[PDB]
């Protein structure tokens, strides 16, 4: 009723595709992107954690889009801007129109052919901005372009500060994006960390340290800007794959790629934990719910598999306000792969928040069961030992989830408690 055996597993997803190149894909990019966002040499496990469903696939060839005010002057527009940031009173209509107006300062040679939903971004070769991603209209309207009052500089901005300005706003994203609480410190370190890169060479030195958290305090939700994140996303995509001078702008964008894809990302993420493909992996995921969320992470056509597809920043691109790749769109494996983390005692699973609607309970009861197998066999020996029990956790399961949630300092909704609640109450 509830756990299904591995032969009707196997036979149920015979239809699958791509899973492999789609893993392995996704990894590597998560491992390569560690050197913006944990680039920091500090990394302390306590830190911030990261209905229907609208695939991101463009079916009519046409670039994302948005629409942004009259175009500026640049000189104008960064004096503008830069007085803003100082006076932390930042306009988000004007910094976009600037970032947009920006894009044409960054250019590279495309190493390869670039083709992404059949639109042909551009030709082995072809000089590219990130301008060459997406389609960027404007209409009449000027901007404000307001002077604070602070800005003393006659002179025009060199294009190195241009391109400072550009990373420190759009660091503001990523500091944005951090939210929850005590976060401070973390934040702190962030902010430091992007001041520092955003003036050394071949950056140059714009603003005064501590200039950009006291701005971010007057930006906290930039990140739900649409056109802002659309911007960052765009940066990103581009320096994702075209090496340049100025590619450490990345340290304010690189959090926009697999944005709203914690499922999938946890998926392929745990299916690298256990060392195994994953159709060998599915067939440890006997509950019932499960297929139609494997089923839902590998829909065919949506370029999961294809290095530097517009897949890898569909929300930031606003391809889908609807994952399905979501953590709650397959809360199933989520909850289950984040219990079975909790029973191998990672911090990173014990402090994630449940999905309470995916039957949290029977996810924890299939995570003791693959927990064992996996702490240090086969689908049918552990489906075996889970009817020989029948359907419940052994004492030993539990005595190891109590070990490990009830030494833990539980954050409110997150897998801790739940573990707490319910087997140590």
């Amino acid at each position: 009723k509830i756990f299904v055996n591995p032969s009707a597993i196997r036979a149920g997803l015979a239809d699958l595709e791509m899973a492999e190149e789609t893993v392995d894909l996704i990894n590597r990019n998560i491992e390569d992107n560690q050197a913006h966002l944990q680039g920091e040499p500090i990394e302390v496990d306590e830190l911030p954690e990261d209905y229907e469903y609208k695939y991101p696939a463009i079916k009519d060839l046409k670039k994302p889009c948005i629409t942004l005010g009259k175009a500026p002057d640049l000189n104008k527009a960064y004096k503008s801007v830069l007085s803003g940031m100082n006076a932390a009173k930042l306009d988000p209509d004007d910094v976009c129109s600037y970032l947009a107006a920006a894009m044409q300062f960054f250019e590279g040679t495309c190493p390869e052919d670039w083709t992404s939903y059949g639109i042909l971004i551009a030709r082995k070769g072809d000089k590219i901005t990130p301008n060459s991603l997406v389609e960027i209209k404007r209409n009449d309207v000027e901007g404000n372009w307001a002077l604070t009052g602070g800005m003393e500089m006659t002179r025009d901005p060199t294009v190195s500060e241009h391109a400072s300005l550009v990373g420190l706003l759009l660091s503001l994203y990523r500091l944005s994006k951090i939210s929850g609480q005590n976060t401070g410190n973390y934040k702190t370190n962030i902010a430091d960390r992007i001041e520092q890169i955003f003036e050394t060479a071949p950056f140059v030195k714009i603003v005064e340290h501590h200039t950009l958290m006291t701005t971010h305090k007057m930006c906290a939700n930039w990140s739900t800007i649409p056109n802002f994140r659309f911007l960052a996303g765009t940066y990103d995509m581009f320096f994702s794959r075209i090496e340049h001078l100025y590619s450490a702008i990345r340290v304010g964008t690189v959090v926009t790629a697999y944005e709203d894809c914690s499922g999938l990302v946890s998926f392929t993420g745990f299916i690298k934990q256990i060392n195994l493909t994953a159709r060998e992996a599915i067939l440890y995921f006997f509950h019932k719910n499960f297929e139609e969320e494997i089923r839902r992470m590998f829909e065919p056509g949506q370029e999961t598999a294809v290095p530097h597809s517009y897949f890898i920043h569909f929300r930031s691109l606003g391809l889908s306000g609807k994952s399905p790749y979501s953590s709650n769109a397959v809360g199933h494996v989520f909850n289950l792969i984040h219990f079975v983390g909790c029973y191998m005692g990672q911090i990173r699973s014990l402090n994630a928040t449940v999905i309470a609607a995916c039957a949290p309970h029977e996810m924890s009861v299939l995570g003791g069961y693959l927990g064992e197998e996996f702490f240090g066999r086969g689908p049918e020996a552990v489906y075996a030992r889970i009817m020989m029990n029948g359907g419940r956790l052994k004492r030993s399961h539990i005595r190891r989830y109590v070990s490990v949630s009830s030494n833990h300092q539980a954050r409110p909704n997150s897998f801790a408690e739940f573990l707490n609640k319910t087997y140590s109450s």
